[PDB]
């Protein structure tokens, strides 16, 4: 008698699902560049010979860092001209995300494994 469901079409617009490459990696030592840049780089950086697999082993782990470096934005950064020094201290590590202004490369320096603390308290002038 009653119109139970009948249409039952709700939830407008589905987005979709993404595919993944797993990126479980293998092993990358890279050893020798063999074709590294010469004369302001003619084509050395564009010849992925041995470093090829190494570069990819890094880009795979950068994907994880992207899940942290998007929650940054703290005012405690470093304003440098040729290098954008964004101090990504998140989670529990000092990740120094240096973005070059010239060519624009992401120099992500994860500071991990120092434990060398030189205690500094005043007396910054002694001869």
């Amino acid at each position: 008698m009653a119109g139970t469901m009948t249409f039952q079409f709700r939830n407008p617009n589905f987005g979709g699902n993404p595919n993944n490459g797993a990126f479980l990696l293998n092993s990358a030592q890279a050893q020798n560049s063999y074709k590294d840049p010469s004369y302001n780089d003619d084509f050395g950086i564009e010849t992925p010979s041995a470093l090829d697999n190494f570069t990819q082993a890094i880009q795979s782990q950068i994907l994880g860092g992207l899940l942290s470096n998007i929650n940054t934005g703290k005012p405690g950064r470093m304003v440098t001209n040729d290098y954008i020094v964004d101090i990504a201290n998140r989670d529990g590590q000092l990740q120094l995300n240096v973005t070059d202004r010239k060519t624009g490369q992401t120099s992500t320096i994860q500071v991990s494994g120092l434990q060398n603390n030189s205690t500094d308290f005043h007396h910054h002038h002694h001869h």
